[PDB]
This record gives C-alpha cells, structure tokens and sequence, in this order.
C-alpha cells in the first residue's frame, strides 16, 4: 500500500461471501447501490471478465449525466475484483483516473470488505480525498448492505 | 477481437524459429534487452515479472549513456498463445504517471516456424499516428533482431 497513492476502506457487511461477490458484479444490483444518493445510475454493463468493460451512466442530483467507462483487470470469484478506468474495453487505453481493488474475505458473521483506490500521483490521490471519496465510498459500502439484506430472500 | 483501423496498428511475421523460442525472446530480460529496441539504441536494465499485475521494466539507453525508463504492466500471460501489457498501468495495475499504447501479441506455430501477430492498441487517432511515424523514422526491425537472437539460441 502506498500512503501517497492510494487510498483504503475496510468494511465489515452482516451478509455472506456469494451474496456480496453478486452485488458488486450484477448490474441490476450495482445500479441501487454502486454510488452515494441522491446519485444515481441511469445505466449499467458489465462484461464480467479480464479484458471486459464496465459501463456505468452516473447522474447527480442536478440531472447531468457522466458515462463512465471502465475495463476489468482481475475477476477471482468471491474473492478479488479489479476495474480501472485507466483502460476501456478490451485493454485500450483510455482517452485522456483510477484503478480500483475489491477484496473480499468471509468471517464468522458475514464478508469483510476492503476497498483500495489506486492513484497515478500524490496530487489525483489528493483530488480524490477532496472529492469525498472516504465519504462517498463509505456511503455506497452501507447501500450495498442495506440492499443485499432485503432483497437476499429473492 | 478485431482491431479499430483508427487506433490500432498491426505487424504480422513469419519467425522461422519454435514457438518456445518466441515465447522465450518475449518474456526473458535477458533477452529483451538484445532486440527489443532499434540499435542503435539499447536497454542496459530490464525487469519482467511475467504474470497479470505484473512489471514490465526497462531502461533506454543511447551511445552517449543517456538512460530512459520505462514502466508498462502484463495484463495477459497465456503460455506460447498472448501475451498483453500496457504502458498505461505500471506495477500492480496502477495508473501511469500522466506514447501510451497497450500491446497485444499472438503466437501460432507454424509448419516452419512461428506465425508472431502484435497490435498496439491508442487512445486516439492523434497518438495513433505519432506512434507509426516515430516508429518507422522500428516495430518490424526489432522483430528481425528478435529472429536472428533466437538463431543464435543453439
């Protein structure tokens, strides 16, 4: 872990390891979930594998629309996801930022979450910590929680 | 995946050489440093941690003594088949520090050798073309450095 980089949040989720692993991976559950209301996603793809884009379409509360665009670096199931907006779909590079690793580690009573968002210098990490992002990711970690206890009997 | 024509360049060759010797001439430093670049430029340091995550390094160097370093990262290692980096993540999937390209290589064995297939994959049009001019101002001489390296192997 670099301190000048990246930045970390560790969760711990009162739900299991393969409910967890399919809300950070479905679409029709990202889009409730994967940013901090009143935000929300107008669209969502993803393309679960090495090399595979993960689209999402972000709207604030004053209704403008940031497609986001995004390429998946590692799928472990239930165990490590990495995406990084540095690359598109199928490797490009994109057009000129990110990379963002998931770890997931079942205990006792649910899913240990930690979350790692890698920087390309001190300034962007910066950037990011003025954007909110303990805050904001913090906040999406309790919708994703908040979801998964409801809709986990469907 | 087909290449976009607008951002990407191919080099198709016939090595007349084993596909194991390909695949040893792409990922040994050793040998990476004795065709990789143009002479007269030269690589007087080279580091690969052949796996997805990855360091790609090398260090440039002209007649005069100048180094030039550079960091790319493996996103693809599939045994004598693909092989993938990118120079828009360094070590670790980490974002680049702000050509930028990712590379993507094939190898098909051959009755008498191996079928090399690489595409360097841009962002946009504008780094597509200073990519292609600068280079043939090379692409296909480092192969032809490659070939006569591999020769030498026995």
């Amino acid at each position: 872990i670099d301190a000048e980089l990246d930045l970390m949040l560790k969760r711990e989720l009162a739900v299991p390891v393969n409910l967890v692993w399919r809300g950070l991976t479905e679409p029709e559950l990202l889009k409730k979930w994967f940013v901090p209301k009143p935000w929300s996603i107008s669209d969502c793809r993803v393309d679960l594998r090495p090399g595979g884009e993960f689209y999402t379409v972000m709207q604030d509360p004053e209704g403008n629309k940031f497609p986001n665009s995004g390429c998946f670096l590692e799928v472990t199931d239930e165990k490590r996801l990495i995406w990084t907006s540095a690359l598109v779909k199928n490797y490009r590079p994109a057009v000129p930022v990110m990379t963002a690793v998931i770890e997931l580690q079942p205990t006792s009573s649910g899913t240990r979450y930690t979350a790692c968002a890698m920087h390309n210098t001190p300034g962007q990490r910066k950037l990011h910590e003025e954007m909110g992002f303990h805050e904001g990711w913090g906040t999406t970690i309790t919708q994703l929680e908040e979801l998964l206890k409801q809709e986990k009997a469907y």
